[PDB]
DNA sequence: CCGACAGCGCATCAGC
DNA sequence: GCTGATGCGC
DNA sequence: GTCGG
């Protein structure tokens, strides 16, 4: 195994978003904490490491650290700084970014306790996060998730019979759990070329007393909490998406949707390969010197499968 | 050597 | 009142 | 921080 180089290229990227500001090193650092994850041998030297893709020289420096002194002296000093350390916890509440995590830490708000001392300095977004705070970062077995499933697609099929709605993630895929719920959403009297239907789903979803709260809401995406009933004692509130598409774009959504990333990276190059462009809206043919033509009629996602003559993959074996 | 690295809907705010 | 920028999360 | 033009 090598949980012990992920950690530590996983607690790097953390400082570098949250305290740093450089989102593209965290990005960084997250990639080579997977390819990593990935590989099939106790790695034995930064160098051996250094052959994966992501990793060059300064995670290899790090590795080889790592390796003589089972730490790093770089993250000793981070995780000492009482500063980087506060930054870094405050930016757990859901709303609360890099951003507002220094400028609370500069004025002496580093605790859950001090965030609820001064819930009137909190936006609408972040006193959910905070009132969630422990609920947010569990993760929800399969079982609830299906029982999620259920009430989503029932409530749906109750406000109008022709609405579709395909939960997504890696729930899709057939994870035994997931961290959230991704609802994707259409209906033929929306389209590309064409009121309150993202709307009347929330608010009988409301009624209901699923969904408990609001992060955020417009007309195509909602943000939001919900919460299984119960008998016992009560269920974690959980994070709940619902994005209205265009029906015409719907199927390019299920697929982008529900990935993994690394499977849409793969399919969208395959996908060029073939003379074509996939998007998460639409797929387009490529002419020869590489305009994007009109996007292409899509019924399902095996028409994305089809059009660049892929064999239909099931979203169980989408890992890669 | 050095620019790219995903980018968009919603909430919020500074500026007009 | 509005628009455009930006934080934020995905 | 890593990659590739
Ligand atoms: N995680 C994530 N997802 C998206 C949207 C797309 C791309 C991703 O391949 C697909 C599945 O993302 P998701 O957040 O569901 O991660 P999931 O794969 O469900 O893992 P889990 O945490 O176990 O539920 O949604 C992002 N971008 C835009 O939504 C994003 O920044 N982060
Ligand atoms: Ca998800
Ligand atoms: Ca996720
Ligand atoms: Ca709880
Ligand atoms: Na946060
Ligand atoms: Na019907
Ligand atoms: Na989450
Ligand atoms: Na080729
Ligand atoms: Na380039």
């Amino acid at each position: 195994l090598n949980g012990g180089i992920t950690d530590m290229l996983t607690e790097l990227a953390n400082f570098e978003k949250n305290v740093s500001q450089a989102i593209h090193k965290y990005n960084a650092y997250r990639k080579a904490a997977s390819v990593i994850a990935k590989y099939p041998h106790k790695i034995k030297s930064g160098a051996e490491a250094k052959k994966l893709p992501g990793v060059g020289t300064k995670i290899a420096e790090k590795i080889d650290e790592f390796l003589a002194t089972g730490k790093l002296r770089k993250l000793e000093k981070i995780r000492q700084d009482d500063t980087s350390s506060s930054i870094n916890f405050l930016t757990r509440v859901s709303g609360i970014g890099p951003s507002a995590a220094r400028k609370f830490v500069d004025e002496g708000i580093k605790t859950l306790e001090d965030l609820r001392k001064n819930e009137d300095k909190l936006n609408h977004h972040q006193r959910i996060g905070l009132k969630y705070f422990g609920d947010f970062e569990k993760r929800i077995p399969r079982e609830e998730m299906l029982q999620m499933q259920d009430i989503v697609l029932n409530e749906v099929k109750k406000v109008d019979s022709e609405y579709i709605a395909t939960v997504c993630g890696s729930f899709r895929r057939g994870a035994e759990s997931s961290g959230d719920m991704d609802v994707l959403l259409t209906h033929p009297s929306f389209t590309s070329e064409s009121p309150k239907l993202l709307h009347q789903v929330v608010e009988q979803l409301q009624k209901v007393h699923f969904i408990t709260d609001t992060l955020s809401k417009g007309e195509t995406k909602f943000m939001g909490v919900c919460q299984l009933p119960s008998k016992e004692k009560e269920y974690p509130h959980r994070r709940i998406d619902i994005r209205l598409i265009p029906k015409d774009q719907y199927y390019c959504g299920v697929l982008y949707f529900t990935g993994s990333g690394i499977f849409n990276k793969n399919m969208r190059a395959h996908a060029l390969e073939k003379g074509f462009t996939i998007n998460e809206y639409t797929i387009r043919p490529l002419g020869v010197t590489g305009v994007a033509g009109e996007p292409l009629p899509v019924d399902s996602e095996k028409d994305i499968f089809d059009y660049i003559q892929w064999k239909y993959r099931e979203p169980k074996d989408r890992s890669e």
